[PDB]
């Protein structure tokens, strides 16, 4: 039914929608075995998807890396919008998580040193994402597993003397600075790294809390915060978990020690 440049797709094949895009399966309309995802408005809030879509289109398509999504083609008019996005045959990690339960060391470090190559090139570009959580992290079997960030409508281009302060994320994987309404930079996305990494190890938040507006008050009270790291987990991920989920940002983790952090060699 609709074409998309090369690509075309039909509203029939929807792989699913949220608050501020619909996603549907295509192809490319030479090559069709070329699977991809074709993101889309979502009408029901239309300014809002229009605008971080044409925001996403802005960030990944100057981004090329294997653990980064990769946008193929867009298409961005005055009423509308689309991405032409790499098919993920592995869905997200969040629904990998719900059903193994947790992951071992060895997948977390698997996962996590992909991550930590996508993040390189982020950081490289000054580019922060402020939305990273398993929902947004993509599994593809090209046949050996790939994990790739998606979803950079919240992204954007932070100078490195400078300080970002929009509200924006997910509550559960902001980092304090962030829910407190505070000036923060690229080690905000560290600390929601370390909720991700933490939530595969365990299966859980590090710091659960009823609501926002509780997990907020939370971090407010609370000067120092200290997840419960599993007595069996590894010395290397202990450390690299106790020093990503760090309350204060000047004393978490940064970019350098993240990148050669002795959990992440092979
Ligand atoms: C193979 O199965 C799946 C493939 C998927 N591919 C993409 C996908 C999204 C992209 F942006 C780019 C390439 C992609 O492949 N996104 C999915 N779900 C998205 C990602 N997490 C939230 C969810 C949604 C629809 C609310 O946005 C998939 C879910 C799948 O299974 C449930
Ligand atoms: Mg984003
Ligand atoms: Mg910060
Ligand atoms: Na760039």
């Amino acid at each position: 039914t609709e074409t998309v440049g090369k690509f075309e797709f039909s509203r029939k094949d929807l792989i699913g929608h949220g608050a501020f895009a619909v996603v549907f399966k295509g192809r490319h309309r030479e090559k069709h075995d070329l699977e991809v995802a074709v993101k889309c408005i979502n009408k029901k809030n239309l300014a809002k998807s229009q605008t971080l879509l044409g925001k996403e289109i802005k960030i990944l398509k100057e981004l090329k890396h294997e653990n980064i999504v990769a946008l193929y083609d867009f298409q961005e008019m005055a009423n509308s919008v689309y991405l032409v996005m790499e098919y993920c045959n592995g869905g997200d990690l969040a629904d990998y998580l719900h059903a193994m339960r947790t992951l071992s060391e060895d997948t977390i470090r698997l996962f996590l040193q992909q991550i930590a190559g996508a993040m390189r090139l982020l950081h490289s570009k000054g580019i922060i994402h402020r939305d990273l959580k398993p929902q947004n992290i993509l599994l593809s079997n090209p046949n050996s597993i790939r994990v790739k960030i998606a979803d950079f409508g919240f992204a954007r281009y932070l100078q490195s003397n400078m300080m970002a302060a929009t509200l924006c994320g997910s509550p559960m994987y902001m980092a304090p600075e962030v829910i407190m309404s505070q000036h923060y930079d690229g080690k905000a996305d560290l600390w929601s790294i370390g909720t991700i990494v933490y939530q595969c190890l365990t299966g859980k938040a590090p710091f659960q809390a009823s609501s926002p507006q509780d997990l907020r008050l939370f971090y407010e009270k609370n000067k120092t915060l200290v997840p419960t790291i599993p007595r069996e987990t590894s010395a290397p991920l202990r450390q690299l978990l106790l020093a990503l989920l760090q309350r204060n940002h000047k004393d978490r983790m940064d970019f350098d020690e993240f990148f050669h952090h002795p959990f992440l060699d092979a």
